[PDB]
């Protein structure tokens, strides 16, 4: 019953290819939800054409910040909210991690983790993972940097829910 979204990723506007992610509603309901929505449109707003404005090979890709640069983004409940829960933890490549400025910002910047993060345990809330497509996080983590910036603009080409 857990939710299932895509993301269809482009580089320099050529396609990639697709992303999909289980987002762990059973767990942290508040998280899930709104990334579930931002990747559907439904409230006006959303992913569709933001881009990973971050990239550290090894580490992680980071997007959401649909500013375009890692000073924006918006929830949808109208101001940043808390950290539900750090049930789920920094495991390993896939995991599905929301961004944040601290204690209870959460907004709408996420990260895709592309290996183990243990020492975000307790400061990120992890609420999904990669279900298909880590292929294609490896091939956008490639056109990455040491300090973060892409060599290729990597977009979210179209977005939704699956099933």
């Amino acid at each position: 019953v857990n939710p299932t979204v895509f993301f269809d990723i482009a580089v320099d506007g050529e396609p990639l290819g697709r992303v999909s992610f289980e987002l762990f509603a059973d767990k942290v309901p508040k998280t899930a939800e709104n990334f579930r929505a931002l990747s559907t449109g439904e409230k006006g707003f959303g992913y569709k054409g933001s881009c990973f404005h971050r990239i550290i090979p090894g580490f992680m890709c980071q997007g959401g910040d649909f500013r375009h640069n890692g000073t924006g983004g918006k929830s949808i409940y109208g101001e940043k909210f808390e950290d539900e829960n750090f049930i789920l933890k920094h495991t390993g490549p896939g995991i599905l991690s929301m961004a944040n400025a601290g204690p209870n910002t959460n907004g709408s910047q996420f990260f895709i983790c592309t290996a183990k993060t243990e020492w975000l345990d307790g400061k990120h809330v992890v609420f999904g993972k990669v279900k298909e497509g880590m292929n294609i996080v490896e091939a956008m983590e490639r056109f990455g940097s040491r300090n973060g910036k892409t060599s290729k603009k990597i977009t979210i080409a179209d977005c939704g829910q699956l099933e």
